[PDB]
């Protein structure tokens, strides 16, 4: 029953998920002047050449593009990470207006949307075990600004009509997530959590400094999705983002000088 409305939104989540008020919750504001360059960080390696997309699903909170994670086909390594993290899915969070929609903020700036590429640590064997571990997941976060169109997003945009309502899925094979990345892999990193219930404190966040540009027409099509199921009253899928949470006893590290 959790969601993003007045009556089931982020201010209510703590009543069923008490970890909502925990010590390593996400997202956070990234204060760029306070974040410190870390020389101990190794080079970040995004290896998506053999990625195998399968399906796209409207789950009632966002849409997920799902991948075959039964082998090391699309992996994230290096940076703050020990070992190999396998891509399982990506999704977005976005706003009702271009001035909001991101989960992380940068010096309090909100972007129009945020892309999350979700990976699990292969030392734990599957996602279900990994999500219960403090180093179980790595989420690569990428900001979206409204400007020129992102060509590699268009195949996602054009399938959204077929998954308008909660519980609808469609085939989504042969999609290359490399087309969603910016040029630079400069990043900030900190230990955090899932940004939706169950809000588990199992995520190493890696947030790219360079946003990608998407067109107004592209984000407008995100906003035509529905939170509701088929034949229920229409509630547009907009503002599916959690606001920034207290940083508490954490340091945000930068990969770049
Ligand atoms: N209505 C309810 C509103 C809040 C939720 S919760 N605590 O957000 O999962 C559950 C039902
Ligand atoms: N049992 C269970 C149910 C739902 C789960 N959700 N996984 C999610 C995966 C990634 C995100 S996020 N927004 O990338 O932090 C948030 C949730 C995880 C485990
Ligand atoms: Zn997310």
């Amino acid at each position: 029953h959790w969601g993003y409305g007045k009556h089931n939104g982020p201010e209510h989540w703590h009543k069923d998920f008490p970890i909502a008020k925990g010590e390593r919750q996400s997202p956070v504001d990234i204060d760029t002047h306070t974040a410190k360059y870390d020389p101990s960080l190794k080079p970040l390696s995004v290896s998506y050449d053999q990625a195998t997309s399968l399906r796209i699903l409207n789950n009632g909170h966002a849409f997920n593009v799902e991948f075959d994670d039964s082998q090391d086909k699309a992996v994230l390594k290096g940076g703050p990470l020990d070992g190999t993290y396998r891509l399982i899915q990506f999704h977005f969070h976005w706003g009702s207006l271009d001035g909001q929609g991101s989960e992380h903020t940068v010096d309090k700036k909100k972007y129009a949307a945020e892309l999350h590429l979700v990976h699990w640590n292969t030392k734990y064997g599957d996602f279900c075990k990994a999500v219960q571990q403090p180093d179980g997941l790595a989420v690569l976060g990428i900001f979206l600004k409204v400007g020129s169109a992102k060509p590699g997003l268009q195949k996602v945009v054009d399938v959204l009509d077929s998954i308008k309502t909660k519980g609808k899925s469609a085939d989504f094979t042969n999609f290359d997530p490399r087309g969603l990345l910016p040029e630079s892999l400069d990043y900030w990193t900190y230990p955090g959590s899932l940004t939706t219930p169950p809000l588990l404190e199992s995520v190493t966040w890696i947030v790219l400094k360079e946003p990608i540009s998407v067109s107004s027409e592209q984000v407008l099509k995100f906003r035509k999705l529905n939170f509701n199921g088929e034949g229920e009253p229409e509630e547009l899928m907009v503002d599916n983002w959690r606001p920034a949470q207290p940083l508490k006893n954490r340091q945000i590290k930068a990969s770049f000088k």
